[PDB]
């Protein structure tokens, strides 16, 4: 028998014969269920526990508990009652950590140096034995959740899932407000003599118990080391014998079918929702009812209910299938974005869905279909990429609540028996009198009577009248909807190419022609049936003018549109492609299995090559276009500050305003007349990554050169005769600022902008050492203590070969109080950084190091990092060996020089841009325990980004490697 502590000990795990980690699987005596991984090559350790309780367990006067519990829990324990103690200690040893809310699930996960695993453990262990509920803490922590809530209550995807809680049943749990906000948590308490630090000592020994616990732990040491490990941590974790909380009948029910919703966007966005209460159907996860019937209701293809859609012009794309509820209760969905045409025809487009469900009820479930989805599921498991620890441990911690232990590995990706019954059974779901449906359109503003209380949501109810109802439950079966034919994209030649004898480390430039530059590796660590092609086509006309710009979007946006249907099976096959227009051209990606990758690429260069455009397709795509460039003035305002900074910083940029006022300029005969120019002269830069070899390579380049020759006619393009943008160089000491209005939001978003010098491996790491020393501080002082907001974010920025400091605050304050309060923090950290001990700096530069020379898990990720260096032509493939061996020379003294140099406010060579993007009603004008703000100079107003960059110098172009 095994240790006291364990009730059993699962040695067999169900795992890829890929995977080289090893599992153990536990269920300890209290309880709790324990997935370990050792992984003896890993760099980051992790692990991460999950509770099955979650918002749906919160008090009914009190919303948003669990979620502020989880705040809390961060913020000192018994054993550590430092506030930041847990979260400075990961900094240090390069790690993280982070925590969601959920329904029925707090999910707690962090990584770490895996030379640090068991310190990294204990301080998180002790959040669920001894948690600490600081009334400091409290009173501060409440203003993170308020601005977290702050944050959601304008993204219309968050209005839209509170309005289907509070629009189901209001006795149910379901309709409870999960993340909560300083009126629920200070306010209201404050008022009914309630004690919220006695409710989150409640919540947490009423429902924080180890029968309810399950944890997943991966590292370098071994399974049995692994086992003493989380035994000594968490046996002693008080098992409550909490009853799992379960939601058996529907929040929805027959009051609240049959039900319209008109709803209110933020965006100009025309989107259809369609909603079917169905049972729980988790206990069929091996059988997969509901995703089989997503599979063929969410099909996009031949014959499939989109392409219909699509083609009577209502509707530009289609999500379908199941979505999940609670224990107890589960939702079907199908939802479509609207054109014009589509909003005047939502009533006809559902009479559709139904005609292809009734399809499918007459047709009956099919055996192949299943044995399709069970083929590539399965494929899907065996060659799946080697996972990010945080992300794995998070994702198994949550599985391990739902299936045995040794199948909790295989168990939504392997499904085991066809089901024909429990098919049928879910598809009677899918009928008139059980819908709930919702569109979302601007055109219903001003015209609602119904507010949702927590978001502010403004939307019509209404019952649909019988007559409607009727009608679609009276459609019969069209011709025009057919069933997909068998997936040819599906992959059989699974075989490893073997390693070339001239194999090499780094991508090698194979070919050098006029045409083309080709960058190749053939992978000599994954060895998995996959293989990433990487294009970028440069031709100047792409990104001449605005217009131009448009015309090339457009293009490609077109492209894609008139490949989707073909291209569906493939991306269901795993083989997925990207193409978007760039500032030098287009770029193409191809990744996924390497076996059919040349059939999929020929047809993508072919349908380049020979394009011809549907007029209707055409004034579709250009409404969504020019709807989608309007729609950016409804973006976060952080997201807009990082947007015009991009815009300011570089030589040529063109704005969103100039976009949109140059695409009514933008017909079909003037498109149609560009492709031929944007495809007549053209020099392709590749990079070929994977399951391939050098012989391979070179003749997926020549398809694609010869492709584009016989049917567009394509010259080369010289390398030395292709113009490159660069980076403004702004003057020492220096300040500039630009100011734009958000007119949505009530938080403005600021990023400050400290330039450095040109990206050189001194430099690099010049900035890169004092980011990660300041890092963890930031957060800790400009959120946790001062509360600025939720969003505060400090690293280093690059574009265009140039670098510098960045810091990017969201908040209700006005831009020049964060402006102070991030210059109060630059002068702390200066003095922190000079009276911080020489080991405490060292373990900086490890945690720095760990980080940099974290390997890639994956064939992608490997190919992105290789893809940097091309697409900044800076071809360092050695990068991180060469600046973590210089960040180890650097001593305090060369981080205090950095700094009275470049970033203090009294430095030489202050390089400062900031961008102030503007709250809704907020001001307009550039102008007590916290640490004191220096005096600051007046800024230089941007008024006119052009002129601005007209006036200043430009920097120079980084050297190859
Ligand atoms: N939604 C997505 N679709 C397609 N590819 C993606 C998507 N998300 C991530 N990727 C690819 O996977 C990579 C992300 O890898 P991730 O950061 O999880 O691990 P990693 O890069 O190996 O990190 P490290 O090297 O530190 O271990 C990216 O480089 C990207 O190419």
């Amino acid at each position: 028998m095994n240790n006291p502590a364990i009730q059993r000990i699962e040695d067999h795990i169900v795992k890829s014969p890929e995977d080289k980690r090893e599992y153990r699987g536990l269920e300890l005596a209290n309880g709790i269920k324990v997935l370990l991984i050792s992984d003896p090559t890993t760099d980051k350790s992790s692990a991460a526990l999950d509770v099955h309780i979650g918002s749906l367990s919160d008090p009914p006067n009190i919303p948003g508990l669990s979620h502020f519990c989880e705040h809390m829990l961060f913020l000192g324990t018994k054993k550590y009652p430092k506030e930041n103690e847990y979260s400075q200690f990961l900094s240090e040893h390069a790690g993280s950590s982070n925590a969601f809310t959920s329904g029925e699930h707090t999910n707690y996960y962090f990584d770490v140096s895996h030379e640090h695993l068991e310190g990294a453990l204990d301080r998180f262990a002790q959040f669920f034995l001894c948690p600490l509920f600081d009334a400091s803490c409290k009173d501060r922590e409440v203003n993170a959740v308020d601005s977290e809530h702050e944050k959601n209550v304008m993204n219309d995807a968050w209005r839209l899932f509170q309005l289907e809680k509070a629009t189901g049943n209001p006795k149910h749990p379901f309709s409870k407000f999960g993340t909560g906000n300083k009126y629920t948590l200070e306010t209201r308490p404050n008022q009914e003599g309630i004690d919220v630090r006695e409710e989150l000592l409640k919540f947490h020994s009423t429902y924080y118990s180890s029968n309810l616990m399950a944890i997943c732990v991966l590292g370098r040491e071994s399974l049995d080391d692994l086992t003493n490990l989380v035994v000594k941590l968490f046996s002693e974790v008080e098992n409550k014998n909490v009853p799992l909380p379960e939601f058996p009948e529907h929040p929805f029910q027959e009051e609240h079918l049959k039900q319209l919703y008109k709803i209110v966007p933020i965006k100009d966005i025309r989107n259809l929702y369609v909603t079917f209460p169905i049972p729980d159907l988790q206990q069929y996860y091996k059988s997969n009812p509901g995703h089989y019937l997503g599979h063929l209701i969410g099909h996009e293809g031949p014959g499939s209910l989109l392409s219909e859609l699509k083609s009577k012009g209502w509707v530009n794309t289609l999500v379908g299938g199941q979505k999940e509820g609670a224990r107890g209760f589960m939702f079907f969905i199908i939802n479509v974005d609207l054109t014009e045409e589509g909003l005047l025809h939502v009533e006809d487009i559902i009479l559709h869905m139904f005609q292809y469900i009734q399809k499918l009820r007459a047709e009956g479930p099919q055996e192949w279909v299943f044995q399709e989805c069970k083929d590539l599921n399965a494929v899907a498991f065996r060659f799946k990429d080697k996972e990010r620890p945080r992300g794995y441990t998070s994702k198994i911690a949550g599985k391990l609540h739902y299936y045995p232990l040794n199948g909790v590995l295989t168990a939504e990706y392997l499904l085991e028996e066809f089901r024909p019954d429990l098919i049928d059974m879910v598809l009677d779901k899918l009928r008139p009198e059980n819908v709930r449906v919702a569109i979302v359109s601007k055109s219903f503003e001003g015209k609602t009577d119904r507010t949702e209380q927590w978001y502010g949501t403004q939307y019509k109810q209404e019952a649909i009248p019988e007559d409607v109802i009727q009608k679609w439950q009276n459609a019969d079966l069209n011709g025009k909807f057919k069933l997909p034919t068998k997936n040819e994209f599906i992959p059989t030649n699974f075989e490893i190419l073997a390693l070339e004898k001239d194999a090499t480390p780094y991508p090698a430039l194979i070919k050098d022609t006029a045409m083309s530059k080709l960058w190749f590796k053939q992978d000599d660590k994954f060895f998995l049936p996959k293989a990433c092609l990487n294009f970028e086509f440069f031709s100047p006309f792409a990104y001449v003018d605005p217009l131009h710009c448009n015309m090339a979007y457009l293009y490609l946006e077109l492209l894609k549109d008139s490949l989707n249907e073909y291209a569906y099976a493939a991306e269901l096959a795993g083989l997925s492609y990207d193409l978007q227009n760039t500032i030098y051209g287009m770029y193409l990606s191809v990744k996924g299995y390497n076996d059919k990758q040349p059939i999929l690429l020929k047809k993508i260069t072919e349908k380049m090559a020979t394009f011809e455009i549907d007029k209707k397709r055409f004034e579709i795509i250009k409404e969504a276009y020019m709807r989608s460039l309007n729609n950016f003035r409804a973006e976060q305002p952080h997201q807009h500050a990082m947007y015009y900074l991009r815009l300011l910083m570089t030589e040529v940029a063109w704005t969103k305003d100039e976009l949109k006022e140059a695409l009514d300029d933008v017909t079909l005969p003037r498109l149609k007349a560009f492709i031929p120019q944007l495809l007549s002269r053209l020099h392709i830069e590749a990079l070929l990554h994977g399951n391939i070899t050098k012989q391979a390579a070179l003749g997926v380049m020549q398809m694609v050169e010869d492709t584009l020759i016989e049917h567009a006619h394509t010259k080369p393009l010289l390398p030395s005769q292709l113009v490159r943008y660069r980076e403004v160089q702004l003057p020492d000491r220096g300040w500039f600022v630009y100011q734009r209005r958000n007119e949505v939001h009530n938080n403005c978003g600021i990023e400050i902008y400290y330039q450095t010098d040109m990206q050189s491996t001194s430099e690099n790491m010049f900035l890169e050492l004092f980011c990660q020393i300041i890092s963890e501080p930031c957060f800790n002082t400009l959120r946790t203590k001062e509360q600025l907001g939720y969003i505060v974010f400090s690293g280093p920025r690059r574009a265009n070969g140039i670098q510098g400091l960045r810091f990017i605050i969201q908040s209700e304050k006005p831009p020049h109080y964060l402006e102070s309060r991030v210059e109060a923090f630059l002068i702390t950290m200066e003095k922190a950084i000079e009276d911080m001990t020489e080991e405490a700096f060292q373990k900086h530069i490890q945690a720095l190091a760990i980080r940099r020379l974290d390997k890639p898990k994956k064939l992608s990720a490997e190919c992105a990092k290789y893809w940097g260096e091309i697409i900044s032509q800076q071809y360092n493939y050695d990068r991180d060996n060469i600046e973590v061996a210089y960040l180890k020379t650097l001593s305090k003294d060369d981080i205090i020089k950095f700094y009275k140099e470049m970033l203090a406010v009294d430095a030489p060579r202050r390089h400062k841009v900031s961008v102030h993007v503007l709250a809704r009603e907020m001001d307009s004008c550039p102008v007590i325990n916290l640490s004191e703000a220096p005096p600051l100079p007046q800024p230089e107003v941007i008024h006119n980004m052009t002129e601005f960059k007209r006036g200043l110098p430009l920097f120079p172009l980084v050297k190859p490697h």
